[PDB]
């Protein structure tokens, strides 16, 4: 029933080159990078004009392989306009009729989300609009409501984004959004605890998500959302708090600049990240036990052992996992605190728990059949031990690899039992 969302900057996949910024560095992810547990991506979007050319690529490729393959995985996808937006609906009287606001609010889904292959909507409202404004919002939030959102009976988000408690623009219309996303960049569970207690009068906790940033690249601003010890960190008091009280999930701002910071090197540069704040995210805001943690960190360390030629790391890994004790540690065991520092760059423990269900001490004892008859291949035809380590190693990259299905390991235990069975 929670949530995870967390907003996906478009100019930083690696289909943008040179899109709103000014810094020549490669884009080191694409979407399908997205780690699993996240149910609902925000696409947060600016092309400067004159920059739409190179941005078009990117939204060809969300409408035509983006957003498939994370319906695929059970993700919807949103993006936001500014609740100015709202205040432009044309109409012919003082106010806008019932007719007029339906049309505005079809025409807005049509230019904002359908042309874009994108689920739903936000409103983002960072503002203290005036009577006159909220009488137009009003009128636009409640005719898009029968299309999107609680009230439209479809599984399209209608979200409302802000950094506020401004009652005004939402005490009326806020049974229309599925939850408020509730920016609290820098701050600790005090201005969670604040911020719902002051929208309690039209917002239940159940529909409330807060939110944290990672530091963005030239920022002017200074959020810091994560440090060092873990439970010291906003991103574990917030996920925390989120648990506890039974809030609607928790969100995170800029995906792609997981781990950063506002030092010198991090201000200007564009770095691949290992994800490990996010995946910690997830987990601690669905309130994963030490246990569950720790035993897919071990499912995952036990099934790349196969293709991995790195003993000493696995080792430590294995008995860093042992001795953790939260579900940070869990992760930072096998990802490193950082990109290449640790056995792992990819690991997702949403993913992995995901694989435990399906049974793989066939395979295993298949491919163990199969490394014993290597270290004795001195007793053996050459021409038949070549046609196992061939079809050994490469069931065990692929094994090692992002995922699998249960349809794909019975694949692999056949392939490795006719190789030892010839
Ligand atoms: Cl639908
Ligand atoms: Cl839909
Ligand atoms: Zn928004
Ligand atoms: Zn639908
Ligand atoms: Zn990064
Ligand atoms: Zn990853």
């Amino acid at each position: 029933e929670k949530h995870f969302m967390v907003y996906y900057r478009a100019w930083r996949d690696k289909t943008m080159q040179g899109v709103n910024t000014t810094l020549p560095d490669e884009n080191w992810l694409t979407m399908h990078d997205i780690p699993y547990g996240i149910d609902i991506v925000n696409v947060f979007s600016y092309v400067p004009k004159g920059q739409e050319a190179l941005a078009q690529p990117f939204y060809d490729t969300l409408k035509n392989e983006y957003a498939p393959a994370l319906h695929a995985r059970g993700v919807r996808l949103v993006r936001g306009i500014d609740y100015s937006e709202l205040l432009k609906v044309p109409y012919a009287g003082t106010t806008p009729t019932e007719a007029e606001f339906d049309a505005y609010a079809k025409e807005l889904l049509t230019k904002f989300v359908d042309d874009l292959g994108i689920d739903g909507l936000d409103i983002d409202m960072e503002t203290r609009p005036s009577e006159k404004d909220i009488v137009l919002s009003n009128g636009v939030i409640r005719a898009l409501s029968k299309y999107i959102g609680p009230k439209s009976g479809t599984d399209r988000p209608f979200l409302y984004d802000t950094n506020a408690e401004y009652l005004p623009p939402l005490q009326d219309v806020s049974d229309c959004f599925d939850f408020l996303a509730y920016q609290q960049y820098g701050s600790d569970d005090k201005r969670t605890q604040r911020a719902l207690n002051n929208l309690s009068p039209v917002l239940n906790g159940e529909r409330f998500v807060p939110g944290l940033t990672f530091p963005e690249e030239q920022d002017r601003n200074r959020w810091y959302d994560t440090k060092e010890p873990y439970m010291e960190s906003n991103m574990y008091k917030v996920a925390r708090y989120s648990y506890e009280n039974n809030l609607g999930g928790m969100f995170l701002y800029a995906l792609d600049r997981d781990g950063r910071t506002y030092n010198e090197d991090d201000l200007n540069q564009i770095k691949p990240s290992n994800l490990l704040w996010t995946k910690t995210a997830i987990a601690e805001s669905k309130g994963v036990s030490l246990a569950e943690m720790k035993a897919a960190a071990q499912h995952y360390l036990k099934r790349i052992s196969y293709a991995n030629t790195d003993l000493e790391a696995q080792n430590k890994a294995a008995e860093t996992v042992t001795q953790a004790t939260t579900l940070y540690d869990v992760n930072k065991a096998i990802l490193g605190g950082d990109y290449g520092q640790g056995l792992s760059n990819t690991y997702d423990a949403e993913l992995e728990k995901g694989l435990l269900a399906i049974d793989l001490t066939t395979l295993y004892r298949a491919l163990d059949q199969a490394v014993a008859a290597i270290e004795k291949a001195e007793s053996y035809t050459p021409e038949t031990i070549q046609a196992l380590q061939t079809t050994k190693e490469s069931v065990a990259t692929e094994l090692a690899g992002k995922t699998y299905t249960a349809a794909q390991v019975t694949t692999w235990q056949t392939e490795v039992q006719t190789a030892l069975d010839n």
